[PDB]
């Protein structure tokens, strides 16, 4: 009967008809609450997610009231609402099946698209893709971008949703319809003029639609692009493309499709412990050996006593870098630090998506994040 939407303005429907969740303040309790799902928030968390560094005096009294209206909300559907949020010790947990979130809907539908594609059942991998994509409603959590904690973990989602775009693109392609997702990777490509995944299927898309000039034409603009824009030159997949192109070699679709999501499987199955429990990320202090556990959604980095992850040292900024695990994948997102933050030895420019066993940089603080641990 309950169900809770992220992938756009904060959603909480009963039976189906939207329930307004609130003031601001207690929208953004309901949404780090449904971001923790199935986990505990502390009140000091919750208190740092809505008034950052200056909570009022009775900061505490308000939590105690939002939790309060928020479960005379739930008790719409039926249910015990001090069972679907639970008081702990260690804070409020909400208690929902993942299925029951827009986010854990797309997690599950993109899962099994990869799953698919990794099998060469590309038709089944691309209705997966479809029905991932249908979850999203607008720009997550649009009616809350005015609090912090929204930006990295929004930042972190998009990077998923553009992994489905693209997945979705292959699919379409192995399938034999190259000239049917032109019109939205020519889309996406505009609202995402960086994601050069994109711009590789949409190449793709041209040339295996007959049209190498537009292929061709369109690897010089993203070329153009990528250098005024950011100072680099394409990856080493869009330069071997456009050479392929260039000299009309044939392309593989369907083993490329296939190789990806091969790709994917090796990520999903390094979350996934033999015993059906989820692994627990940790960044490995290199250093000191000292093991830093990825518990939450949001994991925050910086020399502030306030973060998650406390690097002590003066050249460190106040809320440095925050890691976001989206269901699917695990993000670094750099808060525009003094420093920035450096993964495999380079400085990211906005957000990374993190490899098991990347090096990560934070000044002088050097880690391993690994995903097994």
């Amino acid at each position: 009967r309950l169900d809770f939407g992220l992938l756009g303005p904060l959603q909480m429907t009963i039976d189906g008809t939207p329930v307004p969740s609130g003031t601001p303040k207690q929208r953004a309790v309901l949404a780090m609450l449904v971001i923790n799902r199935n986990r505990p928030v502390g009140v000091d968390a919750l208190i740092t997610a809505l008034w950052e560094e200056w909570p009022p005096s009775g900061a505490r009294a308000s939590i105690h009231s939002y939790v309060s209206n928020l479960r005379k909300l739930l008790g719409g559907a039926g249910i015990d609402p001090r069972v679907v949020l639970a008081a702990a010790p260690p804070g409020y947990r909400l208690s929902i099946p993942d299925n029951t979130c827009d986010l854990g809907r797309f997690v599950a539908e993109k899962t099994a698209g990869v799953h698919a594609a990794a099998a060469g059942r590309f038709e089944q991998a691309s209705r997966h893709l479809s029905a991932a994509l249908r979850e999203w409603r607008g720009p997550v959590l649009d009616d809350l971008r005015d609090f912090q904690f929204v930006e990295p973990f929004a930042t972190a989602l998009v990077e998923d949703k553009v992994l489905a775009h693209t997945a979705k693109a292959e699919a379409e392609i192995a399938c034999g319809r190259a000239s049917a997702v032109i019109a939205e990777l020519e889309a996406l490509t505009f609202e995402h003029p960086y994601r050069e995944p994109l711009w590789t299927q949409l190449i793709t898309a041209y040339y295996l639609s007959d049209r190498q000039s537009d292929a061709l034409g369109a690897y010089r603009r993203v070329k153009t692009t990528l250098a005024d824009d950011l100072g680099i030159d394409p990856g080493p997949t869009l330069r071997a493309l456009n050479e392929r192109i260039l000299r009309q070699q044939p392309l593989d679709a369907k083993k490329s499709a296939k190789t990806t999501a091969a790709g994917t499987v090796t990520v999903l199955d390094q979350r996934t412990m033999a015993s059906g429990q989820q692994a627990v990320a940790y960044l490995h202090d290199i250093a000191s050996g000292r093991g830093y556990p990825l518990q939450a959604a949001a994991t925050r980095i910086g020399r502030l006593h306030d973060n998650d992850i406390v690097l002590d040292s003066a050249n460190v900024s106040r809320h440095h870098a925050v890691i976001v695990d989206t269901g699917t994948n695990y993000v670094i997102n750099d808060l525009r630090s003094s420093n920035g933050v450096h993964v495999q030895h380079e400085r990211i420019r906005s957000a990374v998506t993190l490899n098991d066993g990347d090096h990560i940089r934070i000044c002088d603080h050097e880690f391993t994040f690994q995903i097994s641990a």
